[PDB]
C-alpha cells in the first residue's frame, strides 16, 4: 500500500483505490495502473520533473530503502492477476530489487522529486509507474 500527496491530489495504485477515492476521481488509466482523487488537505510530496534513471525506492515488504537503476517508460507485458488480464502496462520502468504482493504503493524518489510507486514485480524484478508525465499534479 501507499499513495502520493501533491497539492490537492492523492496518486494511489487504481488496483488499489477505496470507495472514496472513485468517489473523488479526477483522473483514471487502467493501462498504467494509476488513479488520481481529490483531498482537503494539502499533500506533503513534490514531484520530480527530470530523465533520473537511478533513484531510491520503499520496500514495505522489507521495512527498507534500497537503491535501484531503473529502464524509461515503457510497454511492457504483464501477466493476467486477480487485478486486471493479460495486457501490456504502460509508463513502467523496470529495475532489479525485491518486491512481493503488499509492496505496490512504495514510492521511487531520486534527487529531484517524487518519481513514481511500485506497481508490478516478480522473482528480483521490481516495476514502477512513472508520473513524471503528470504535469498538471503540480497546478
Ligand atoms: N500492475 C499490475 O498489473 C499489478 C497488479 C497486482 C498484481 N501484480 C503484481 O505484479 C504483483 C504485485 C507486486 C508483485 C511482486 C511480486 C510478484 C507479483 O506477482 C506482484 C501486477
Ligand atoms: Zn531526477
Amino acid at each position: 500500500s501507499g499513495a502520493i500527496y501533491v497539492g490537492n491530489y492523492r496518486v494511489v495504485n487504481r488496483h488499489l483505490a477505496t470507495h472514496n477515492d472513485w468517489a473523488n476521481l479526477v483522473w483514471e488509466d487502467s493501462s498504467r495502473d494509476l488513479l488520481v482523487s481529490s483531498t482537503t488537505a494539502q499533500g506533503c510530496d513534490t514531484i520530480a520533473r527530470c530523465d533520473c534513471q537511478t533513484g531510491v525506492y520503499y520496500c514495505s515488504s522489507r521495512r527498507k530503502h534500497y537503491p535501484v537503476s531503473f529502464s524509461k517508460p515503457s510497454l511492457i507485458f504483464v501477466e493476467a492477476s486477480e487485478y486486471y488480464p493479460a495486457r501490456y502496462q504502460s509508463h513502467l520502468m523496470l529495475a532489479v530489487g525485491h518486491s512481493e504482493p503488499g509492496d505496490c504503493g512504495g514510492i521511487l524518489r531520486c534527487q529531484h522529486g517524487v518519481v513514481g510507486i511500485v506497481s508490478t514485480g516478480g522473482n528480483g524484478l521490481v516495476g514502477f509507474a512513472d508520473v513524471r508525465d503528470l504535469l498538471w499534479l503540480d497546478e
